[PDB]
């Protein structure tokens, strides 16, 4: 039971969702002048904040909060540690909206007690391709088409009440404000993910992992060395073995991506995108936030040949606390982010990216199976972790999906 997700325009079972078979809104048409003015009530020892994330302090606020009290796994083995430098970056893409960014904090100290917050996505959310099919076989291909256009909405990401704060209801409280404040600027649909079972997902996926470091990744959490090699002579140096990459990318023509590369990654990135049912459009501007490389955060890489781009992969750093290892506190994880191939398989693009991961001290690549990332699971020796990520939106009747037709990456 429900008692905060039931009052709220999303499909509330998997029966419902089922049965749906258009793209389009659930709740009541609303207008900018019904939505109250202020903000919404909450006690008196708590105040509303917007911080200020061109402030060091602000987003150091946030930072420390995150480190201490964001997601961790199942077992609790890891929490993400989302660096500065990396929450400015995502926190602040092109146009986003100061007062998006949502906390809570206790009145009398100024600790940040809670955060949430939104940024604008440019999100093609259209009835799915099998579902057009089904529309055209009922007569019903306009109604099917009717929000086809990419649409200007908000991107939720960051939710966290501090440990100390749990199970009091401060989160609907916080999403209540958050809807609040977006809805007053005349956005009416979010995006959102989340590793926990919600009502109710329009798609998900299992988590993957790659070993870059398996020495590190032994000395923590992969059981130690992995049960299956237990049974042979030298497990390590097997593991070892298994998991080895070369110093140096295969292929001639990668090099980091540049300022000038901006519009031909816009293009090949905007037409790879569009085979898949969910994803975002990005402006040039976007491109560039997003993709252009920035130290520790994210790296981006181009197959130029003939002075012409052809293919690119990007991946962005996240890494984790360790929660109760002593040799090994932290994690350096590399995330699957943007790619596109237009002149290689996709395998043999990807087999770069995990080189310079490598190369660059990370200890293992991570990505959820959406975009084509299954392509090269197999060959590219990735694993399914515990995880799943579920693909929500707020305010949108969508069809369920395959993850495989999921172009969103959730930072
Ligand atoms: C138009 C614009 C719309 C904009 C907004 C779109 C909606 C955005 C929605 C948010 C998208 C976030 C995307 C991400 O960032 S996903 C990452 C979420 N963050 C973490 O997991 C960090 C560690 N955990 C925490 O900080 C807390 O446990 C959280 C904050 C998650 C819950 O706090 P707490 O544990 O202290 O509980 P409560 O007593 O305050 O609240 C209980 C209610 O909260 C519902 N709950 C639990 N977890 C989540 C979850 N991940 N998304 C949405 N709802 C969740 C739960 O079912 C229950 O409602 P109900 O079952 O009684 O009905
Ligand atoms: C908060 O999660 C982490 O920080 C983390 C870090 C690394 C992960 N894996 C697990 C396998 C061995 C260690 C490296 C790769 C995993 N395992 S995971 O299976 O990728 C995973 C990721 C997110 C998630 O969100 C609730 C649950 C599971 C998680």
């Amino acid at each position: 039971a429900h008692a905060f997700w039931s009052t709220q325009p999303v499909p509330q079972t998997e029966d419902e969702t089922e049965k749906i078979v258009f793209a389009g809104p659930m709740d009541e048409p609303k207008t900018v002048a019904d939505i109250p003015e202020e903000p919404y009530p909450i006690a008196s020892t708590f105040e509303w904040w917007t911080p200020n994330m061109e402030a060091a302090d602000d987003i150091h606020a946030i930072y420390e909060l995150l480190r201490d009290n964001y997601v961790e796994d199942d077992d609790s083995m890891f929490r993400f540690n989302y660096s500065e430098e990396f929450l400015q970056w995502a926190l602040c893409p092109p146009n986003y909206i100061p007062d998006w960014h949502v906390a809570v904090r206790r009145k009398a100290d100024k600790k940040l007690l809670a955060f949430i917050a939104g940024v604008p996505v440019t999100l093609r959310m259209g009835t799915p391709k099998y579902m057009k099919v089904k529309a055209q076989e009922k007569g019903e291909g306009e109604e099917a088409a009717k929000y086809d256009e990419p649409r200007h909405i908000c991107e939720i990401n960051f939710l966290c009440v501090h440990k100390q704060l749990r199970e009091k209801r401060l989160a609907p409280i916080l999403i209540k404000e958050a809807t609040r404040r977006v809805n007053r600027t005349n956005v009416w649909q979010a995006v959102y993910t989340a590793g926990v079972l919600l009502p109710t997902p329009y798609a998900s996926g299992q988590y993957f992992h790659r070993s870059l470091n398996p020495e590190k990744l032994v000395e923590i959490r992969f059981s130690g060395i992995p049960a299956q090699y237990q049974k042979f002579q030298n497990p390590m140096a097997m593991l070892k073995r298994n998991y080895q990459l070369p110093s140096a990318p295969k292929n001639s023509g990668l090099r980091e991506m540049k300022p000038s590369d901006v519009p031909q990654v816009r293009r090949i990135l905007m037409n790879y995108l569009d085979s898949f049912d969910v994803g975002p459009v990005f402006s040039d501007a976007e491109i560039s936030h997003y993709l252009l490389p920035r130290d520790g955060v994210v790296f981006t890489y181009v197959v130029e040949n003939d002075k012409k781009v052809t293919d690119f992969f990007s991946f962005y750093r996240i890494p984790s606390t360790v929660i109760g290892n002593s040799n090994y506190n932290l994690l350096n994880a590399a995330y699957v982010h943007y790619y596109a191939a237009t002149s290689i398989p996709l395998h043999q693009l990807i087999l770069d990216l995990l080189i310079v991961a490598h190369s660059r001290g990370f200890d293992v690549c991570n990505m959820v199976e959406i975009l084509d990332n299954r392509s090269f699971v197999e060959q590219l020796k990735f694993g399914a972790g515990d995880g799943h990520l579920r693909y929500y939106f707020y305010n949108w009747a969508y069809p369920k999906i395959k993850p495989s037709q999921v172009a969103l990456v959730m930072l």
